[PDB]
């Protein structure tokens, strides 16, 4: 029947038990798609180039000059947290589940109906014409994970969503001087153009085989199979400080009462340990040694230059800065009947972050009440200017440091990410727990035919005469994740992520239907570090 | 069923390696072809005239008298070499292989869409009525390459395109008797007619098959396999004067520079060697002789009355004239943004040096006086005739039994791939068309009209059609070998080309020629 | 012996083909060395300080 579906909708989570405490979770999902026809047929190379913003000195941050190359296609991404799980079962994950694997992944189109406009307006079905649907199963084209943007299909199963109008980055090349508010006149700040050896324009028509869907047919992936390392749903909150054996105490305290602290008994530079500071006696737990580095200072809010233009040095942990700060909008997450985006920051458990306003470096001497020229401090000028001190400029990354992969963020969260194709690789990455190790799974790329008129020929330089037209079609989804539950070692409770009284009407919907998915920790449990 | 699709849209050129160096390459190519119903449903010889602007004295070569049968199936033609392959896919193949082999052939037809309009205007789909394909697989009709015409299938897969209204030729004669401007009196300029012995028509139906589809059904054609001799993807330099052992020289140079020149010791009238010369002593780098010929010498650019009425002379190979001379439009490579209706043009200056230079040509007597004088030596300089544009070199042609040529090279994009021998007893050892030939046959075309959609020029309902063709042609091609140590000429993208290969800001596409045989090759 | 040669002088680059898209390259390469004796026969030990 062609009235009758193709196939069935689903969103029910699946959990089911194996031996030894593991568990799989499928999550099904399934997602009503519309789509309107591209509002140009053809490819172009658009550069953005916001001079008029950039050339007032001191808003070099603000350059947002680029090239990209505008398709007439569209991206169907799955890639994030929220499109899978409400609120209950990640909460019911984070409270049960110490480790989270990410096992395998499958897609299908189902329930596809191409309807055209005619003129007041009258909808129309259109049986005869196709959709265009394309998989990139071999990873030919660029990577372009969405959820960057917030552009991933919504969250909320109920409502429809839209998929992203794809692009990709083309080849640029630009400088820009930096320069301060009071600069003496205007920086270097010009657009280049682009290098003959870096131009790559790829088409979909060309690399990946089009599917012409039409009502009454579907078209389904074979399953991809992950293999990542497992993300762990638990934080370690050991600094360097709390590593190892502590000292043993002559004098423990004789009564209760929170000023009635204990003593170590012997001077300290008459105590017993061992310490990485060859002319100095004093055995602190600041100067005992330690098996090696927790976390790592960066410099911060520092930005490089390269061919294409200044970045920002990402920095794998956090204290304001280093922790993500997400923007979002009504499908991913914002209260819906409002009418600027959504936005928090995430402060993360995971802890092996830095406190700048406490560092220092004295002098190799260690004349231990150090004099002013022995010590350099968070409030010195560097170069003379009194807001950056030298932790601005500080690297302390050596082979001695040990870092945490990154929090899942729920629900804006990227699941996945594409392992660079560079020879040496980085040790994770930023922007999701999960890092494909030789292939991730194929972009789907989604498209209305061209639905022409009787009037089109091919040499008129005016866009073709196309008849209104749009589509509207079902996604559905299974991933497919495995995890281990946890035990309780410790004596006490952890913290477990609850229902309380004042974020109890931030799940339930309001009077007028609106609703929203507050954000969630993840790595809510302590865990070892030793 | 009605909705269920029927086929899937590629365009992927894939890369298959064997054994012994050899790669075939599969050249997937597919785009949406739209049609718009006949004029009329109803054939008409038709006979076109410009005796207007061919009456003045000296416009002999705007002669465009024809004859012609006006048809209502319309032409599907996809043999060009933009049809199949990108730019990017075309520097794969030149850079890297060496020579090339076509191997098979299909079409299919699939996910056919016929719409109607009723008048603001509401378009309709139109189940009841179907399209009309039919495939010519015995090579019945006149085979009538779209390429010359620059009317084969569009070359960007993401733009829709149209086929060709379908003519071919009908038997006429006619005669001028060309004379220049000036000339004392109007020439004789007469059309003639037709001969009825040598008259033909085609028609198709208890002759030939057809084919009708409804929204569901899909034409496939069978998979043809070629019988093509390889083309080659390189180029001799050798002309006749580097064929051989050069001579001995006997005073080398010294202390370098450009000015240091080589030496031969011997006098000119004392050399050794063998000149075809037999009574001439002097054995120079012009006289001495070779194995054989490469090009050859032929007329241009002149004509006079005679019985075979007008025609335009092809010749084989160019130093300008002999070079091919492509215009073509924005569906084929020019710029799809560009406003106006005048075609982009280039002349394909082949790498090949088997061409000729009129000017170093001459003739001088059998005597042979060395300081040869005036009389005795015919140059470019000398009229002939008496007329001082014209010289010797006009009129002459050395082919002979020694010549050699190669064959025509490949075109990007706009060049047809293929063309099919003549029926005459002897053959054409070459066609300056397309540089493959098929010998026994290869496919006739695929033809294609909407059927007549009457009220349930006779009256129709306004209709037409749009379809997906897709088709794979199949290359055998074998890698290329380093002999020398120095490298070769390579296609790359470089500072000057850079925007050809990209697309605009607004869209816009180009398509530029890029040359085939890049790579050099041993002569003799 | 003597006048018998012991090998053959060879500086051929062979391209072989196998499947599934790979070259074996076999670079071949051939040169005359001239050596002298030892300047000194003996190991040193040389400082150099400028």
């Amino acid at each position: 029947g062609v009235g009758i579906s193709t196939g069935t909708f689903n969103n029910q989570t699946e959990f089911k038990f194996l031996e030894n405490g593991w568990v799989e979770i499928t999550a099904n999902s399934s997602r009503l798609v519309h789509l309107n026809m591209p509002e140009s047929e053809n490819y172009r190379r658009v550069v953005v180039n916001n001079m008029d913003k950039t050339a007032v000195n001191g808003n070099m941050a603000l350059d947002d000059i680029h090239a990209q190359i505008v398709t007439p296609w569209s991206l169907v991404d799955a890639n994030a947290w929220g499109v899978w799980f409400n609120p209950g079962d990640w909460q019911l994950i984070v409270n049960t589940m110490s480790e989270l694997h990410l096992v395998s992944f499958e897609q299908e189109i189902f329930n596809v109906v191409l309807k055209t406009v005619s003129e007041t307006k009258v909808y129309n079905n259109d049986l005869t014409a196709s959709l265009m649907v394309a998989l990139d199963s071999n990873n030919t084209m660029p990577f372009t994970p969405a959820a960057m943007r917030s552009e991933t299909l919504g969250f909320y199963p109920w409502k429809p969503t839209i998929p992203t109008p794809w692009r990709y980055y083309f080849q640029w090349d630009r400088t820009l001087i930096p320069s301060h508010t009071g600069t003496s006149g205007t920086p270097t700040n010009i657009y280049h153009g682009t290098d003959p050896d870096d131009v790559q324009f790829y088409t979909i028509e060309n690399s990946v085989p089009v599917h012409l869907l039409r009502t009454g047919d579907e078209f389904a992936t074979g399953t991809f199979f992950f293999d990542c390392k497992p993300c762990r749903l638990t934080h370690t909150w050991q600094t360097n400080r709390a590593l190892g054996l502590p000292p043993f105490l002559n004098s423990l305290p004789q009564s209760e009462g929170a000023t009635n602290f204990g003593d170590i008994g012997v001077q300290q530079d008459k105590r017993r340990g061992v310490t990485q500071m060859g002319n100095t006696n004093y055995i602190t737990e600041a100067t005992i040694m330690r098996p090696a580095e927790v976390g790592y200072s960066a410099p911060y809010y520092s930005f490089e230059a390269s061919t294409q233009g200044p970045f920002k040095t990402p920095i794998a942990a956090g204290r304001a800065d280093g922790n993500p700060r997400y923007a979002f909008g009504r499908q991913h997450g914002q209260k819906t009947t409002t009418t600027t985006p959504e936005r928090f920051t995430y402060i993360a458990h995971q802890d092996t972050g830095r406190y700048p306003e406490g560092d220092w470096i004295q002098n190799i001497n260690f004349n231990l009440p150090v004099t002013n020229d022995n010590v350099l401090l968070p409030t010195d000028p560097i170069g003379g200017k009194t807001g950056i001190n030298y932790t601005n400029i500080f690297n302390t990354y050596g082979p001695l440091t040990a870092l945490n992969n990154v929090p899942p963020v729920y629900p804006n969260g990227q699941i996945w990410d594409k392992e660079f194709d560079t020879d040496l690789k980085p040790r994770l990455h930023v922007n999701a727990p999960f890092v494909c190790q030789n292939n991730c799974p194929g972009q789907l790329f989604v498209k209305v035919a061209p639905n022409l008129t009787n009037e089109y020929d091919p040499d008129a330089s005016a866009n073709m005469s196309r008849i209104v037209t749009y589509s509207d079609f079902w996604w559905k989804g299974k991933l497919v994740f495995k995890a281990k539950l946890r035990a309780s070692h410790t004596w006490n409770p952890i913290q477990q992520m609850s229902i309380n009284v004042d974020n109890q009407f931030n799940y339930v919907p309001s009077n007028i239907g609106g609703m929203k998915i507050v954000y969630e920790k993840s790595q809510l449990a302590p865990r070892k570090l030793y």
